[PDB]
Order: C-alpha cells, then sequence, then structure tokens
RNA sequence: AUGGCUGUCGUCAGCUCGUGUUGUGAAAUGUUGGGUUAAGUCCCGCAACGAGCGCAACCCUUAUCCUUUGUUGCCAGCGGU
C-alpha cells in the first residue's frame, strides 16, 4: 500500500515515452507515478539488495545531485557501503587502474 | 648515402602519450567552455582520469645589508713628518 505517499513526477512535456506504464497521470498537466505499480518493485529491490548484503558486497551508492548530496553522505553510510556525492568522474570503473593511482595519492596526503 | 656539429620558424607556447569512452572507419575527447596570465600560467566547469616534453623554478651576474679575513688593498680617530 501507500506506505510512501510522497512521489509525484515531472511535467508531462518531458516525459519519456517508455515510462508509459509506470505512470498514472492526472492533474495540472503533471504526471503523477502509479504508487500501486512501486510498491511490488520497491519491496523486489529491497529483497535483492539484502540477498547481496548476505553475500557481504559493496553496493555504493550514487546521489551526485544537489538534492541529496548529504542525504547520501549521512548514515546512509553507516553501514558496510561506499558513496559517490559530488561529480562522478567518467571511468570511475571503467579505467578503475587509473582511478586507484588518484585514492593513492589521497591516502598519502591524509597520512602526510 | 651518412655521424657529429650548426642556422631557421622561435624563447613562439605549444607537442604528445597510457587507460577509459564515442565513431564501421580515417579519427575524436582529454588539449574544448567561463575567467585570468608573459605562459597548455592558474581556478571553476566538464566522459574524462592521469602522465611526459615544453612554460615557471633550480644556474651566473647586477642592485641593499650582516659575519669573516685584512695584503700587494684602505686611512675615520691619534705622532711628527
Ligand atoms: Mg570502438
Ligand atoms: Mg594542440
Ligand atoms: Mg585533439
Ligand atoms: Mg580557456
Ligand atoms: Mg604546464
Ligand atoms: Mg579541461
Ligand atoms: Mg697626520
Amino acid at each position: 500500500m501507500l506506505k510512501a505517499g510522497v512521489h509525484f513526477g515531472h511535467q508531462t512535456r518531458y516525459w519519456n515515452p517508455k515510462m508509459k506504464p509506470f505512470i498514472f497521470g492526472a492533474r495540472n498537466k503533471v504526471h503523477i507515478i502509479n504508487l500501486e505499480k512501486t510498491v511490488p518493485m520497491f519491496n523486489e529491490a529491497l529483497a535483492e539488495l539484502n540477498k547481496i548484503a548476505s553475500r557481504k558486497g559493496k553496493i555504493l551508492f550514487v546521489g551526485t545531485k544537489r538534492a541529496a548530496s548529504e542525504a547520501v553522505k549521512d548514515a546512509a553510510l553507516s553501514c558496510d557501503q561506499f558513496f559517490v556525492n559530488h561529480r562522478w568522474l567518467g571511468g570511475m570503473l571503467t579505467n578503475w587502474k587509473t582511478v586507484r593511482q588518484s585514492i593513492k595519492r589521497l591516502k598519502d596526503l591524509e597520512t602526510q
């Protein structure tokens, strides 16, 4: 059910057509999500993340946009995870070898 | 045919690479954009992240002062010359 009750989408003239099945749509020419559809999907996502947690992996929050920057760099980092809060450097994962060097430099300066 | 050495554009600020990404491909990005500088100088932004040769600095000389030493260099204070 509406365990949330705070999700209403963007204007209608900016909608991606392949989001049709998830759109309820109505007032003020602004799309509104179908919460009755999100809840099963959100629950399944949480279940899958929990299984990943059981395997003890990394989940790497990504919240670069200037609306949840602190919301990502908060107790969201409390338990076993990592996060990207500001600009996502291009290739942070595709070439981890080169970014690895910057991390080593950062660690050296922290101890320095 | 060449080594070595030299002039020149020009002491101009440019020239490149690894990995990543884009393109079927030649290639592109980075190196572009907003400011700024003598400078690809620096900051911010950014599918780029780093690095190298260049710029700058390290070199010599000149402009001020201090310590040291005082002859063949010097003469402010003392003696008569
Ligand atoms: Mg390709
Ligand atoms: Mg160039
Ligand atoms: Mg280019
Ligand atoms: Mg510029
Ligand atoms: Mg430079
Ligand atoms: Mg740039
Ligand atoms: Mg006399």
